[PDB]
């Protein structure tokens, strides 16, 4: 039950429901194994830790916010290989951490904000909270700042920033 | 990873944020423990199974839809005895159930729907989807039409219904 500052990355497959319906269980399970293997390797690669969820998408923490951004950037291109797109949100805040041997669980308002940012992210986009932009002030990363808004179900007003990618 | 038709109940503490900051961590952690015990004893009494342990809200599946409704109805009252209120959403749909020995997880559109129904419910209110109302057609449970939300980010039209409890119920 540790209070900690963490960078959390949330990812989700765009149109998972329709891919599963168009491909059928057999082919969908395949794509989902390809996606997971890919995403899990990328996370390991950049030093992240998968933190528990039962909800199809991925959630992982990183001791480095720069690592989280670079990891997200790479995941978007890597999964594109499978013909699907992914949406990604990154946020940093204090969260309650609990690391069992069954995995690590993370909770708190910061976790809800992260999931919210992910939902507001477009296909193949890496959307970040201004908190994360601020944290990596000075890094090589560039952002386009969208307007301020309230993430309903959360205290305060948030400005969201899109990562300037390359392609 | 089997595909099934299940009834899912979602619960959540109203104003947990302000309540936690107001009490401090020790006291809050204690109130949550009592909440969890009560909610859990209730789910067990009605034959439910806790699922997706991540997050501090409660999610449970029931073989019997009427039992999930009766359980929500009881949890609302039982929690009040602690000075807090909960909002509960209930939906039924086809989901992907995966059984590991570290707990059971559920996934699917149905699960998103349920989580959404809960978020829309008010304090001490049990909100369900039209599907749940139709499934228990002819039971003692009564519902009031609460309108038709769109539940975005997921397919469908979707009509919500509030459970008529032995207490003031919204939608009139």
């Amino acid at each position: 039950a540790e209070r900690m500052l963490a960078t959390i990355m949330f990812t989700d497959i765009v149109g998972s429901t329709q891919h599963a319906a168009a491909l059928g269980d057999d082919r969908w399970r395949d794509l989902l194994d390809n996606h997971d293997t890919i995403v899990c390797h990328e996370i390991q690669r950049f030093g992240g830790r998968e933190v528990n969820t039962a909800g199809d998408g991925f959630v992982a923490t990183f001791t480095s916010p720069s690592a989280a951004i670079a990891c997200a950037d790479d995941i978007v291109d890597a999964v594109a290989a499978l013909g699907i797109e992914v949406r990604i949100g990154i946020h940093a805040g204090e969260v309650e951490v609990r690391d069992a041997s069954h995995g690590t669980d993370v909770a708190g308002v910061a976790v809800h904000i992260g999931a919210r940012v992910c939902a507001l992210a477009g296909p193949s986009e890496v959307l970040v909270s201004s908190t994360v932009r601020d944290i990596v002030a000075g890094s090589r990363h560039r952002f386009a700042e969208r307007g301020e808004q309230e993430l309903k179900g959360v205290p305060g007003r948030w400005r969201l920033c899109v990562l300037m990618r390359d392609d």
